[PDB]
């Protein structure tokens, strides 16, 4: 029905990122083209947007179209699940969108699936108790029934792993005494999920039954090292005396329970199924928080490392870790795997909660002890034939980790970059930790967009050298692949406007925008990458002047 020249105007609109508000006269055009549209999956939550809910007339036209459009896809049903939609059938057609994802995914939804909860109607939750060009760059840089509550346990009740997250996401939130102050009904409403899960899994088969002991068993040994933590970081004395006292009460077995258990999965990564903590490995950081690292004994003999901290809120860390584990898995989807270290994070409360514990050494640390990247390289990865010395399958981990860490951290504007949140592995994998300051915020004023610094420079041999080039190439490639993704990034954004993440809260209004702008949607894909390019050129030139 439409001309060619609507047509090109209804595909800009079509195109549009999940977040841009329709003009009028963009409404109206969608409108009046909506059984034209029905063949795009993809205009659907642009219909959607143009709908007056409060209507009944409109309402009920627009609920006729939905279900005669092409189904959209999952990505796009996260948009629905926002605030920004009360409308009881389009929420329901979303879980049923969202449940043709297969559980991996979903899991890399999930805690914004869990903030998604505070959007749903908390009668019925309750009700189911029982109670710009660079002319000189063109040629080198080539271009490459069920509602949300219901929904959720029942795939959990099917998959351990999925349990295990939906179950500490669903406490954090329940202990969350921000959202019991300001918010009680929130705070019901997540008790009420949590009082549901139980009951489902108390009706499910043996294997069922036992995922609810499991969960009981993580919670018990939870609570128990944080009475241990409590403790030592209390004990009179200094840090030799706070160290004995870790590990003789994690010695203590009959009294503490926390060296000698039945297999338990790892709250952290419940696909590692442990035995207890090694008593005689435990120690404080010296940090003043006095975070603790545990060996944990894994059911196939292994060790597995962690920080326990108790003290300290580690959403933001465990959000921002959970967005690097899904541009990863993107990234990898698109078959580029830039050699990143996602390395799990996970609250057990608003104020304790592990993280996956990664050897390494700080980059600070390798300068003051080797003098710089390439001679830790050479000492420990000598390649008489590879470049400058080193072997060749380090070099290359160390240019893509170092390409991805530069694209992703100037995604999520991580700031307070410095030497000692910078590490390296002895198989070249640089990565960050430390997320305490995100979007755009830093310790010290005129932050750059672009976290480089020399050290990292000259760790691949300079900018004149092959290595270099192949860092810019992996970055603006990087770049264009995240942008790709950049409508399942934002509505996942979207979802957590709402959560008490320090730097979201801090602006929640704005938070979606800076990221959103960081992937310069305005920009071609051809322009995206020169804009990424002058952004690397322009930080390393800053560097070395
Ligand atoms: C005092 C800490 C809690 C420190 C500060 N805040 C953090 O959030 C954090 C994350 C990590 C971390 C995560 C994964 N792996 C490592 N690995 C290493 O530290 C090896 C170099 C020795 C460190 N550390 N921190
Ligand atoms: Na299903
Ligand atoms: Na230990
Ligand atoms: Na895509």
């Amino acid at each position: 029905k439409p001309n060619a020249a609507t047509r090109d105007q209804l595909n800009i609109i079509v195109s549009y990122p999940p977040t841009k508000q329709l003009t009028y006269e963009e409404q109206d055009l969608v409108w009046k083209f909506r059984y034209y549209l029905t063949n795009q999956e993809k205009a659907l939550t642009k219909f959607l947007k143009c709908v007056n809910w409060d209507l009944p007339q409109e309402a009920k036209q627009a609920l006729e179209l939905l279900g005669k459009w092409k189904p959209m896809d999952v990505e796009d049903s996260l948009e629905l699940l926002s605030s920004h939609y009360t409308n009881p059938t389009v929420r329901r057609y979303a879980v049923a969108r969202l449940r043709q994802a297969d559980d991996e995914d979903l899991l890399m939804y999930l805690l914004q699936l869990v903030q998604a909860l505070k959007y749903e109607n908390f009668d019925d939750i309750k009700n189911g108790l029982e109670p710009e060009i660079d002319s000189s760059q063109i040629i080198t840089s080539p271009l490459p029934e069920q509602d949300l509550c219901t929904f959720l346990i029942s795939r959990a009740c099917k998959n351990s792993t999925l349990a295990n997250y939906l179950y500490w996401y669903v406490i954090v939130e329940c202990e969350d005494q921000d959202t019991q102050q300001r918010d009680p009904k929130t705070h019901e409403m997540y008790l009420n999920v949590m009082r549901r899960f139980s009951q489902a899994l108390l009706k499910g088969d043996k294997s069922v039954r036992v995922m609810r002991s499991l969960l009981a068993a993580q919670q018990t040994f939870v609570d128990r090292l944080v009475h241990l933590m409590k403790a030592v970081q209390r004990e009179s004395g200094n840090r030799k005396k706070k160290n004995e006292r870790l590990q003789a009460l994690l010695g203590d077995n009959e009294k503490m329970n926390l060296s000698d258990v039945e297999l338990i999965p790892l709250p952290l990564e419940p696909q590692v199924k442990i035995r207890g903590i090694i008593p005689e490995t435990a120690t404080l950081f010296k940090s003043a928080l006095m975070p603790a690292q545990l060996f944990f004994k894994t059911e196939d003999g292994g060790k597995y490392p962690v920080i326990f901290k108790h003290g300290d809120d580690l959403r933001q860390d465990q959000l921002i870790l959970q967005i690097i584990s899904l541009m990863d898995k993107l990234l990898r989807k698109e078959n580029l795997d830039l050699k990143l270290t996602p390395y799990k994070v996970l609250a057990t409360s608003t104020k304790h909660g592990f993280m996956q514990f990664i050897q390494s050494v700080p980059v600070a640390e390798v300068l003051d002890t080797e003098g710089s990247i390439q001679n830790f390289f050479r000492k420990y990865a000598p390649s008489e034939n590879g470049p400058n010395g080193i072997s060749a399958e380090v070099m290359d981990t160390y240019v893509k980790s170092c390409a991805g860490y530069c694209v992703i951290t100037y995604i999520l504007g991580v700031g307070d970059r410095h030497l000692d949140n910078l590490l390296l592995t002895k198989t070249g994998k640089l990565f960050h930790i430390d997320f305490g300051y995100i979007l755009g915020r830093d310790p010290k004023p005129l932050p750059p967009p672009m976290k480089l610094n020399k050290e990292m420079v000259e760790g691949m041999g300079g900018t004149q050298s092959e290595q270099y080039q192949e860092f810019r190439k992996q970055c603006y490639t990087a770049f264009l692949h995240l942008r790709r993704y950049s409508n399942l990034i934002l509505n996942l954004f979207s979802l957590m406007v709402d959560a008490n993440i320090p730097d979201i809260a801090l602006e929640p209004d704005k938070t979606v925008k800076k990221v959103q702008d960081k992937f310069r949607l305005d920009l071609s894909d051809e322009e995206a990458v020169h804009y990424m390019q002058s952004l690397i050129d322009e930080s390393v030139h800053a560097l070395f002047a």
